[PDB]
């Protein structure tokens, strides 16, 4: 067994106005290094792992693709795994700050303090667990983000392969927030809570080699349908002197719906192309029909049919399933294990033109009555040597919901050199 290693990364991020030229900041044209040494131990049914992180950048640039000062030191992963409960080789119980992942990247793709149980067999896959955030384990952050404070996650899943390469399964996730929203006229932070309450996500999903870059099948697919219920309290905010002020709350219950469908043509072993459609419900009375995600998602997957993970709702726009409709068109190319290139086009709309949307990457006010968010074109190019050189850039063109006063175009482009030891 290999007890230790080191991962070296050099990232160059160029971000134009993320607020679309409407607020100070939102520009990053800086470089940085990210060093991740790790340790591993194995003694029969028992396992233990650790991963550190040391970052030195010329500005606060993104070096982690997963959901989350210039220099910092942190504890990324620390767990103890037990594999002696059953005779099954793919069954283990993991406890500690670990990486919860799911193939679609839409339910969970993060590093969180959790007690997780995995049961993986030939015809059946089942998982269950609990997760809560108690710290950032970072040197530059002493206080835990109020957003992630007192939010308990209870999740489960069960899948079956009804036909070879064809899977059907159900998922459940409960978020029990026992915290409190800001009182009126308070300084609402950038890391502050948007909601409190009890929420139950119930979903059904069907895939046919949806995230497999090496498939024998001529056509690939994914079909997802999620329902959301429970009691939710949303915090209402106002602008004032560019310092967001809390202006009350809206307490009710939720009855929202989320959908994600897609199809991929495998022309040959190198060339692939496909289409996608996603809908996250919006509006209703007191935001009752407004859909949202668990808050553990990254929205990143191998939906283009390559080894490289691409953002499902744009690298620039970085949308999420909340009052949002999306139309996607893509193309792929891959030379064995030497290269991979992806080209992705997206068109975004609003489900309700009076309500707010789900987005990162963009921090600009939406004008009422206008449904057209905008369009995007993504490019991803990877060269492999352990070591790799990647370019991942997105060019977003704002629509009528942003109106005049906004720049004609917006971009976010990264370069990653990852050499591993
Ligand atoms: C619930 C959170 C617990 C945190 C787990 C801590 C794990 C930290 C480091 C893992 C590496 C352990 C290496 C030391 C060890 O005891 O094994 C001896 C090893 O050298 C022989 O294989
Ligand atoms: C300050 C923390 C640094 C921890 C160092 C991690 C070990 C690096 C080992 C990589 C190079 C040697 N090798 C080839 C034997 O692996
Ligand atoms: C394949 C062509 C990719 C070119 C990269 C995109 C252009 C961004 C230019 C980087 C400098 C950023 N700045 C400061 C001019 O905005
Ligand atoms: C071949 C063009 C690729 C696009 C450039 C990627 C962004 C790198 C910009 C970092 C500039 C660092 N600087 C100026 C702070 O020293
Ligand atoms: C390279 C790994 C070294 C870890 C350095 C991180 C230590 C800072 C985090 C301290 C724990 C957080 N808190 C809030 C509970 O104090
Ligand atoms: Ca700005
Ligand atoms: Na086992
Ligand atoms: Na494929």
């Amino acid at each position: 067994p290999k007890n230790f290693g080191l991962d070296v990364k050099i990232t160059g991020e160029s971000e134009n106005d993320r607020d679309l030229g409407t607020a100070p900041g939102g520009t990053l044209n800086d470089i940085g290094i990210d060093l991740r040494p790790w340790a591993f131990g194995q003694w029969g049914d028992w396992s233990a792992y650790f991963m550190g992180q040391a970052v030195a950048a010329t500005d606060t640039i993104e070096t982690d693709t997963l959901q989350s000062d210039k220099s910092y030191l942190a504890a990324r992963e620390f767990w103890v795994d037990y594999a002696g409960l059953t005779a099954y080789p793919g069954e283990h119980l993991r406890f500690g700050r670990q990486r919860l992942r799911e193939d679609s990247g839409q339910w969970q793709d993060t590093n969180i303090e959790a007690l997780n149980w995995s049961f993986e067999t030939t015809l059946l896959n089942a998982h269950a667990g609990v997760a809560q955030r108690f710290s950032e384990y970072r040197t530059d952050l002493d206080e835990l983000a109020p957003e992630d404070k007192d939010r308990t996650h209870v999740f489960g899943d069960i899948s079956t392969q009804w036909a070879p390469h064809h899977r059907i399964g159900v998922r459940i996730h409960h978020a029990d927030d026992s915290g409190h929203l800001r009182r009126p006229g308070e300084e609402v932070d950038n890391l502050d809570k948007t909601y409190t309450g009890q929420l139950t996500w119930l979903g059904i999903e069907a895939t046919g080699d949806a995230y497999n870059y090496r498939s024998s099948m001529p056509l690939n697919y994914w079909a997802s349908a999620t329902w959301l219920t429970g009691d939710r309290d949303n915090l209402t905010t106002t602008t004032v002197d560019d310092r967001r002020i809390a202006t009350g709350k809206q307490s009710g219950d939720v009855n929202a719906f989320g959908v994600d469908l897609g199809l991929r043509w495998n022309i040959d072993e190198q060339w692939k192309a496909g289409v996608g459609y996603a809908r996250g419900s919006g509006g209703g009375k007191d935001g009752e029909e407004q859909f949202q995600q668990t808050g553990l998602e990254s929205n990143r997957s191998n939906f283009t049919g390559t080894r490289s993970r691409v953002h499902r709702f744009g690298e620039a726009f970085r949308g999420e399933l909340s009052n949002l409709q999306a139309a996607t068109l893509f193309g792929s190319w891959q030379l064995r294990e030497d290269y991979d290139a992806s080209l992705v086009y997206h068109k975004f709309w609003r489900v309700d033109d009076d309500s707010d949307i789900g987005t990162s990457g963009i921090n600009a006010a939406l004008q009422p009555g206008e449904k057209d968010i905008g369009q995007e074109l993504d490019l991803v190019v990877t060269k492999y040597f352990s070591a790799l050189i990647r370019f991942r850039g997105g060019l977003f063109k704002p629509g009528d919901a942003y109106g005049p006063g906004t720049d004609s175009t917006m971009h976010r482009a990264f370069v990653d050199f990852i050499w591993r030891f």
